[PDB]
């Protein structure tokens, strides 16, 4: 199916292609950032080995991916600067750690678009779990996937680089 | 030292921060894509634990270090002896420059810089051709692994002969 | 006092400087957006011949300035008590603010800044509806005016109340 | 035909639409850059009303553009750090703003790519021309189209920067 891109759109590659835009992506090895319409596609999910999915918008349930061998949990979020979504930076961390911990899990954290409770988590789970500054961890991020934590999120996640350091 | 920078500048980040126009960038693990600068600075390649150096701006009409410039620092070199132009035929030197970023990379303890003179062109041209034979990417993988880390833009010829690679590459794998 | 930038950072320029992350940046001729900061320094609004502030973060629970706060300044205002909140209908202030910045640059000698806290989203709202009613734009065409020279992004709900704005204006213009 | 596009594609325009990646985009009012194929596609040139092609890569002919009405000229320059385009500045600069002197006119300059011999006429025009620096004439340029000058045309623009300051 691939064939090389002419010439006009390789050059669209070195100035556009990133960060990407898009539905999915790959933020870190076997850790996936995408939004809704990519976890409600489990067809694809499962033929793409997915293990792992964690809504950071928690409705559509776990017999809907219980059914196909992939563990789910919702953090119920809000995206909303009034939202303290640092109640769940440790847990939902420590979810990611576990999955990644073993080779065979790749793991989808989503939320409706992907750009700001997900984007948030994974964030905190590079700067506890990955010895990562909150400038390291957004570098890491932001390269594979157009993030933007809301100015709350963005505060939460301040205070937790604070105490870290 | 690091602390923990505004919201302002945080969101800078986000907006402007990737890719970074810098000197040196990490491309992929241990790999490094510079320039000349870099290239020169060899406390700074000490103090960074840098154990290659392959200059794709080899010569005494480029950038002219060689082996000798990093006497007594226990790096090895190779030298590609490239000019920046869309008419200079990079493509014979892509199998063998490959395989010394590759034999470099096979030691966990190996950090390698791959640079010429500002590391867009010729260096990065290298760099995707070795993420295409040794990794198993198309020329768009490998643009999208490099271009997130470094800006680069190899000239329209080198383009050219990435994409007379590319086309067999993808013909061998079908296999 | 400006002198000629090297090349390395004249390069940056090219490949990271549009649009810029800043607090205020000219979006169309003598039409600003701009953040809270840049509202509140009086005297660099005054040094640069500021007329008009128009606030779409008014009020006392948001970006406390108001007419008050421009007293001898010869600046006109006008308030917008909103949040950047996907359920806040921004839309019914779409004509009214817009109108205060299509009479403001009907003079030449005007020049007004638009703000909100972040001017990013409350603000490039309102300037993106201005455009579409008083200068012919499709969203699209709005938003390429604005993006390019400033980073800005809209909530969902503001999008959506652009969405609905949008296809009324080009029924209309098919006319 | 435009139709309002749905949220994904408006937020990725708020992402990765600026500055743009086409084959030709206006960088100043009435001033266009484009690659070979909107020079070579007059039909589309005299719908959309162009008056004027400056070729910064002059083989086609001003007999294929006099035939409607557009007044072409080519500076015949090579995309090569080792060709002097300063030679070409105030001549160059000069044919731009006599065709914007005229509000009837609307000029396309263009090479192959449109993006580094073409990219840097215009902005030794808006030095010359616009009273601007290097810097403020690359903002300018840059927010509406991908260029790069090459290595030794920055070179020279720099040394126009520094003979106008």
């Amino acid at each position: 199916d691939y064939c090389t891109p002419g010439a006009f759109e390789l050059e669209r590659l070195f100035w556009k292609g990133s960060p990407q835009y898009t539905h999915v992506n790959e933020v870190w090895p076997k850790l996936y950032i995408g939004d809704e319409a990519t976890a409600l596609d489990r067809y694809r999910l499962q033929k793409a080995g997915f293990t792992h999915v964690l809504n950071a918008a928690h409705d559509t349930g776990p017999d809907y991916y219980r059914d196909m061998d992939i563990q789910y949990h919702g953090v119920e979020a809000d995206d909303l600067p009034t939202f303290d979504l640092s109640v769940f930076f440790y847990p939902a961390a420590a979810f990611i750690d576990r999955a990644l911990s073993d080779d065979h899990s790749k793991i989808l954290v989503h939320c409706v678009m992907g750009r700001s409770r997900s984007a948030t988590l994974v964030l905190a789970y590079l700067m506890i779990h990955k010895d990562m500054t909150l400038v390291d961890a957004i570098q890491q991020v932001a390269k594979n996937r157009c993030v933007l934590p809301n100015r709350g999120f963005l505060k939460q996640l301040r205070e937790l680089d604070k105490q870290l350091v």
